[PDB]
């Protein structure tokens, strides 16, 4: 599956190199540029605990996802990843609960200590 190409394959992106968020690039996106700290991000995504039990999409709301890079308003490896691609660009995601949600998860619908695979488009990014 798309997690375990990742998983062997998948090119290690933390600062501490400790395997935590892993990246493959899918499709390649467009320019040189990707987005600085803070800037405003668009994203599509589809995403999924791998225990498989639940799964989440942008699309099932019908519209892009919306953050500030940087500001901690999505988990670390968000803001690791996504910092990584160009506009256009669809990645894959792997990673480890201390990039995520940690020890503490946040139950019901993230477990302890729980691993995450995400998808992600990078539509378009605006200046803060
Ligand atoms: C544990 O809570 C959630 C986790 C996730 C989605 C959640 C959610 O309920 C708040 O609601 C769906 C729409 C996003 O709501 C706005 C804020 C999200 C920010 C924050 C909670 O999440 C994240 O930073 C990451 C990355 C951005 C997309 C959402 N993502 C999630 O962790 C998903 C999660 C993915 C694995 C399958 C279950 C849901």
């Amino acid at each position: 599956g798309a997690p375990a190409t990742v998983t062997e394959q998948g090119e290690d992106i933390t600062s501490k190199k400790d395997r935590g968020v892993l990246k493959i690039v899918k499709r390649v996106g467009n320019g040189e540029e990707t987005p600085m700290i803070g800037d405003k991000v668009y994203v599509h995504y589809k995403g999924k605990l791998s225990n498989g039990k639940k799964f989440d999409s942008s699309h099932d709301r019908n519209e892009p996802f919306v953050f500030s890079l940087g500001k901690g308003q999505v988990i670390k490896a968000w803001d690791i990843g996504v910092a990584t691609m160009k506009k256009g660009e669809i990645a894959h995601l792997l990673i480890k609960p201390e990039y995520a949600y940690g020890s503490a998860g946040s139950l019901p619908k993230i477990p302890s200590n729980a691993t995450l695979f995400f998808e992600i488009e990078l539509l378009d990014f605006k200046g803060e």
